[PDB]
This record gives structure tokens, sequence and C-alpha cells, in this order.
């Protein structure tokens, strides 16, 4: 293969054989991998700065040129990039909300490769958007929809999805907007809690609403939105003849995990008359849980939710769904031509079609892997791998509660994996919370040096960086948490 | 190896589960090596098509449905073959259907691996390779453009249309910062002009971004399907005199349907008059810069403000592979940053300039990079330019072989500038009367019947549509290396055969 080039493979005729050789040899290569993943004694990164990769490593070059390199170069440049990328299926890896390997998800993501199609007609992709249809339909009984209406689609990333259901808000109360623009309506105002994801305040400066019309709603001391505070800001926003219509729930903040109070918010968008947008990226996976499901009561009662089975349910990234309770209005919204006018010439049912209720054009096959992850597993296998995240969760939180070296960033038990603390090295004060700060930074950066686990800390308002602790693996066990507190405590 | 007792729960992570592990995803490659095999084969069937009831009824053994109880790996296998079995052979020899075909094995690896590092682009801290394999990609892309070596900025986005959206929030962040904050009402009647055969995502972005459809201003064509620049200077002066601010143009370089490219050249001049951001839209035509031969189609480019590019496009890079380049660097970070404390921590052990997420609209970002940069380091520049020029080359064949013939009509009278071939097919009955209403009307029922047709053999697959008072068309492309000349033959015959 350091003589066989990339054009002797197929199409090029003849080239049957050494296509599926050059295939097994990647598969190789990907077989290692996977088994070292779920292997304690590998390293859940060999951390290098920036420069060393762009200088370049004993052999592995990054640069681009006019001339093909081998097929051996080629396998050679495959094991290098994961000889030096993150292994994210680590046991120990807990430094984002998505984590693990899911071998269904894999198999699942390397089918929809070699499918190579696109999600926009059933004209190309008919077996994925009937999936997709499906699974849509059954993500929105899990909710506690009715099925006398309902809609969705999956999009590239939850902070999409988020800026999928604003739109859909915006569209219901002003379709006015779509063709003469934001400038035709009065000042459209929406909400969000002050522990909400960032991508709230993105899709109002992408939308035309401008960050000043995101309204923050203050927290309580768990995270978790005041309702009161929702209800004054409201009334704040009709005082100065703006028009409030829209709130994003977050059933499971990034941070503390916390889930704000749906029913009670439900409730004051009733009353006011405010689309109910849930935030559930991150919390969505506890719906699968007949145990934890009740964190997202009032879900039922919202006009749209955002999912993301690649968080909890440990789905391949990316795989991320927004939930529309009134159907008709992802289409309202984003078709540039009306109907059923693309019939009655077509050989197939073109209201299969999402072209018309996306914001993309051409979309991504993300259904094939979660629908297998869904077949394989079935709902109880979802059950049972969410509850036990929760259950280890729950183990990490009792054993750190009173410990000495450690401090609780948050009055309050935990709602969903994450789990915040404080490393303290002796010790309130102001110049204490300046040395606290170092705290956290200097542990990872040595975390991150050592290759041992991995562990996000970030600041929160006043408070110095702490440590976030999460956990989304099905591979992390009982000794792999014990192992991180103490990996904590010894650096 | 029997799989028939054996569940995913007993798979990786389960603990002594790796035997099992290896041998039921090897059991996966086969069933993908196999549909790899009969890709290229012309025999099998490009789709073997079926109405949803068919396949919502469960087509023989498959169950699309969904359960509280797991399936079998066994019957999982069963699902994988039957996924593959009623799907589209994409990369097939005779699937021309879309702009986006074939099955680039190097692609396909990348992809495979991909997954397997099953990671985000966000942040150097969990992607280190990908993260640099973008700056990298992104500066050369940049200089093929003609654009510096040095200054320069971009990002991969999930799709072309996207990359449009960027195009549009940074033309507005550029000229407008107040929006971000204030919102579009503070500033005055914004309006974008584009092609009126430019890409829909121009309109669609526009209504999502706050502008309104009826603020962007679509130019009119000439009979080549290319924008007539006193069209647009025409319609700059008339936003103005409204009081209305234009501020941006979307030039197309290789349109959809004809496959045009836009005068960027005279465009840019209006553009440089009146002070108006200038975009590209090179996600079909961007694969004609990789050809020496093809590359003056973008002449003008070089001024552009920005460009969207689909490596997935003419260059054969699987679903989705697009870029927005910004010549101007910082105005993606000023446009989309919100400095979010639990991302983007600036107390980083690393340098954190490396930390690009901050400057998309997305948080989460799939690795796209991986499949695009692994194919180039295998195919080279020669490698993408011999292959454009290839489809080129076969598009030349395809309106040489139909353009004089009595049994087929081209669409517009002009050489095709991209792979795109527009024509009629015209049945006996039609030959030769005059051009009348009632004639386009018996017309533009040939290309649906044709294709409704063409579904049932599953033979081939070419799109067809409308445009203006045109009759449905027939819109050849070429983007699969796995096209030849036969191929091409095949399908005049087989358009040919059907219609009669
Ligand atoms: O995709 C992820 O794993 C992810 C997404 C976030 O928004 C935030 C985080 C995080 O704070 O670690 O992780
Ligand atoms: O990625 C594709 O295959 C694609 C994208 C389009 O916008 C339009 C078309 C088309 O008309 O063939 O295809």
């Amino acid at each position: 293969f350091s003589n066989l080039f990339a054009r002797d493979l197929l199409p090029a005729k003849n080239g049957e054989e050494q296509t599926v050789q050059f295939l097994l040899e990647v598969v190789d290569i990907l077989l290692n991998y996977v088994r070292k993943t779920f292997d304690r004694s590998t390293k859940v990164l060999d951390f290098h700065h920036p420069h060393q990769l762009l200088e370049g490593m004993e052999g592995f070059n990054l640069e681009l040129s006019d001339h093909p390199e081998s097929l051996e170069q080629i396998l050679v440049d495959c094991r290098d990039t994961l000889k030096y990328g993150v292994r994210t299926g680590h046991p120990r890896f807990f430094n984002q909300l998505s984590t693990g390997l899911d071998i269904i998800g894999l198999a699942g993501e390397w089918l929809t490769s070699t499918a190579n199609t696109n999600m926009f007609t059933y004209e190309i992709a008919p077996v994925f958007v009937l999936m997709e249809q499906i699974t849509l339909k059954k993500m929105r009984e899990i909710v506690g929809w009715s099925s006398k209406d309902g809609d969705g689609i999956f999009s590239p990333g939850g902070a999409i999805s988020n800026m999928y259901s604003i739109m859909a808000a915006r569209y219901k109360y002003f379709p006015e907007v779509k063709t003469k623009g934001m400038a035709a309506v009065p000042k459209l105002v929406l909400f969000t809690s002050e522990q909400s994801h960032y991508s709230i305040k993105k899709a109002g400066a992408a939308l035309g609403f401008g960050t000043d019309n995101v309204i923050l709603i203050k927290c309580n001391e768990r995270g978790k939105i005041i309702p009161a505070d929702f209800e004054a800001k409201i009334l704040e926003a009709k005082q100065k003849g703006y028009v409030p219509f829209y709130v994003n729930a977050t059933a499971g903040t990034t941070v503390y995990g916390a889930f704000d109070p749906i029913q009670e918010i439900a409730d004051i968008c009733e009353k006011y008359n405010l689309w109910l947008h849930v935030d559930a990226a991150w919390g969505g996976g506890l719906l699968m849980s007949r145990k934890h499901r009740h964190k997202l009561n009032g879900i039922e009662r919202a006009n749209s939710v955002t999912w993301n089975p690649h968080k909890m349910m440990g789905v391949l990234l990316q795989c991320s769904a927004i939930l529309v309770k009134e159907k008709g209005i992802l289409q309202g919204c984003n078709q540039m031509h009306a109907s059923y006018l693309f019939q009655q010439d077509k050989h197939y049912d073109v209201s299969y079609d999402t072209g018309d209720k996306a914001i993309q054009c051409g979309r991504h096959v993300d259904i094939f892997k979660f629908w297998l992850m869904w077949k394989a597993k079935g709902t109880v296998g979802f059950e049972n791998q969410i509850n036990k995240c929760l259950e280890l969760a729950e183990y990490l939180y009792a054993k750190i509660k009173n410990r000495e070296e450690f401090e609780m960033v948050f009055n309050g038990e935990p709602e969903h994996t994450n789990v915040c603390f404080w490393y303290i090295p002796q010790s309130d004060s102001p110049q204490r919370r300046e040395k606290l700060h170092k705290v956290a930074p200097k542990i990872k950066a040595l975390m991150m040096e050592s290759g041992t686990t991995m562990v996000g800390y970030q600041p929160q308002g006043d408070k110095a960086n702490f440590f976030r602790m999460v956990i989304s693996n099905p591979a992390a066990t009982q000794s792999d948490i014990d192992f991180l507190i103490e990996e904590i405590e010894r650096l």
C-alpha cells in the first residue's frame, strides 16, 4: 500500500479488492482504538500544545500538498490522528456533557456514512425520512404531548434547535416579520434563565431581536428560575410598551444541572400568552427514566422542546431535535414557497420533504445511529443506563458533601449528574475567592499533563472557578468516580 | 459468530464483552463492504423504489417501529442490511439526481475514523488535531480563492445554506454592529440583493435574520442565467431613493439549475462604488477553483468579502462539508461571541486563541474536517483537479451529444459553464410542433412521466424542474468520479427509451 494511491481504489476499474483491503486496514486501526477506549491503562489524552503539532510530531505532517500521499501514509495519518486526539469514550473522560462511545451508535454512524445521502427529500433518503418521523413521534409521546398535533426536525446541534424554537414562536405571533422584517412589528422580548445556555442570547442576536431584548430571569440558590421574577419581567416589558412572547425554561442547566419549574412557568405563559420552549438538551435523557422524568413535569404543556440524544442518551455527535407541539409552524415559518405546489408531478408524496420547514437546505443523516440504538437497547436500555449515571452522581455528591478538602458551590441536592464543587487548598473572604479561583485551573493543567482524567471547571456570577463533574458515560463506574475524587485531592 | 441471543447491553462497556464487540463491528463492516462493492456495479439498482406505506407497513421483516424492549444483535444486523437495501445508491455511476453524489473511499474511511473519535469542534482541549487541520485547510482555501496567506478567516458549517446565513450576519455586523444588542428595528430598512436564479438560502436567511423577504431584492438574469449588472446598479439606486440602506449582494458562482456564473468583476465594481459587502456563493462552483482550466469562471472572487464553498459538492466530500470564508479576520468572532464561561475559559493551560467555538452560530459542532483533509492528503490538489476536469469534460460530451439532436431541446442558448446540462426530451408528437402555450403545457408532463418510469426500473435518476415560464426540464449534473461516458450514453438512451 506504500506504492498504492487513492486514484487506484474504486471508482477506478478493477479496484474492488484493494478498496476492501484498504477499508479493513482502516477498520483494524479503529478496532484497536475502540478496544483501548475501554482500557483504563490508556491515557484519556496525550496532551500537546498547538505549536508542538504545527511544527510537527515525529512523522506527522498536517500540511497539504499538490501531490497525493500513498495509501500506507494515509493509514499512518489515521493512526496518528487517533494517537493525538482525546479518548471521549474513556471511562475517565468527564470533561463534557457528551461522553462515552456507544458501539451500536458507532455502527450506526459507519452505516450512515456508507449511505451518504441528504435528509431533505424522501426521494434520496426514503428510509431515513421515515425513521425520523417515527422517532420524532415517540419523542413527542414521551414528552407527554397528545397525538392530535405535533411536529419536529433534527438539527445540527441544540443551539440551532433553540434558534428554531424562537423562529417558530415569532412566526406564530408575528408572521409579518418573515416578509416585512423585525422593524414591521413592536419590540419583541424573550426570557431565559440567568443560568440558561448562551444559545438563547446568540439566536436573539442572529434573528434580529438584539441581545438587549433577551431578558435574564433571576435564579434561586439551586440555580432554578424564580417564577415571580419571570412574571415581574413580563409586566415590566408590557409597561414599557414592549411585546413579551417567548420563554426558554431550562430542563437541566449546563453547569448546576438545575431544572426550571416548568409548571409554574407554563401557568404564567398561559396567563400572559407566551410561547413556552423547554431546553431539555441536557435534561431530556431523564424523560426516558420513570424514576427521574418528574424533574421535567410541565413539559407536556410546552410549545416546543430542544432535546439532545447526543448528551445523556449517548448517541454519537450530533443528534438534536426540536419538537414543536403545533404542526405547520416550522413549515409556515421556513417555506420560501407555500403548499403542495411541488405536486402533482412528483412520483412520491412531497409532504415528506423537509427542505421547506428547515433553515438548512442540505441536511446530514443523524437519525439512523439514534434509531439503531433505540432498536438495540429499547426504552428500557436507555432507562437503566441514565439511572446508573444519576446513581453514580448521587454517590459522588454524598462522598464529598462534607469532605474537608471539598466545598459545595450551592446549597441543594443535584437534580442531574452535575456535581459542582471546589477543591480547597487549606481554608468566605474576597481575598480567599482570589486564592480559590486559581486552584481548579492548576489541577486541570496537571490533569491534562498526566492524562489520568478530564474534568471541566468554570466560574459563575461572583463564584470562583469551580469543578463541575458531570456523568453521561455508561463506561464510568463507582471506582472511576473514586479515582477522580482521589485524583483531585492528590493534585 | 452467533448473535441470536446477544444484546447491545452485553457489548463494551460491559466487562468481558470485548471479543463480541469486535465480532459484531466486523459483521456490520462486512455488510457495508458488500454494499460498497455493489455501489460501483452498474447492474445494481440506483434505488429500489417504495412508496412510504410499503416501508411503514413493514417490508418482510423490516420493522421501523420503536419499542420498550431490545432486539438481539442478529436482528440489528438484519435491520442494517435492510436499511441499505431500501436506500439510494448515491455513489452509483448512474445517479445524477443531485449536486452531491459519489462515494469517495478516502472520505468514507475519514468519516468512520471521525465517528470513532466522536468529538466536538468547539475547543482545542477536546479536538486538538481537528482544530489545527481545520486552520490549515481554511488557510489553503483562502489562498486558492486569491486572498492573502496571513489575513483571513472562516469556519466549517452544517451546510452551505448556513454558510450563506453567516455571510449576511457578518455583512450586517460589519456595517451595523448596533443590531447585535439593539435589534434590526434600531437601524434603517436594510436591503440585500441576489440573483433571480440564486439559491433560496438567501431569502430564508433574510426571513430568519429579521430583514424580511420583501427586503431580499431579486436581480434580473440574462438568457444565460447571469445577473445583468445594470439591473443591480438600478436596484441599489431604487432602495437608496426610498431611504433604504443597501449593504450586501450575493453573487452566485455556479447556480444549481443552469450552472451559470455571475459576473463577479462587474458586480464587485458596483459594490466598491456604493460601499456594499460582496459575498460569493461558490457552494456549487467552488470545486472549479481547483481546476487551472476552469477557475476563470470565478475571476473576481479575490475581491469578495466572503465565500461559501461546499467541498461536499464538486470535490466529492461526504455530506456535510461546507465552509464560509471571510476576508477580514475578527468579523466572525465579533458578530457571534457570547463569552460563555463554561466553554471558552480564558485562564486555560494552553493558548485559548485556538478555541474557535465562539465565532460560530453553533455550540456543539460535528467534525467535518477530517474526511476532507484526508481526501486532500490522498488526492493532492492534482487529484481534485483531475476529478473536477473529468466531470466537466463529461458535461461537455453530454451537451454536444444532445445539442443538435431532434429528440431533444436545449433550455437556454449557451455553453454550459458548470456540469449542469439543461434540456427537454421531445416526444415524436411534439416534433416539430411550433412553440405555443399549448405545446408548453403538453411538454411540462413529459419530464415527470419519464422520471416516474425511471423510478420503476431504478436504472438511473435525474432531476427535472421548471423555471419561470419554461415547462419542466431535465437538469443533468455530474459530480460523481464514478460516472463515465457510457453512463452518459445510457442516460440519453434511457430518457429516449422511456420517452417513447
Ligand atoms: O457537547 C458537549 O459535550 C457540551 C456542550 C455544552 O454546551 C457544554 C459542555 C460543557 O460545559 O462541558 O459540553
Ligand atoms: O447537496 C445536494 O445534493 C443538493 C443541494 C441543493 O441545494 C440542490 C440540489 C439539486 O437540485 O440537485 O442538490
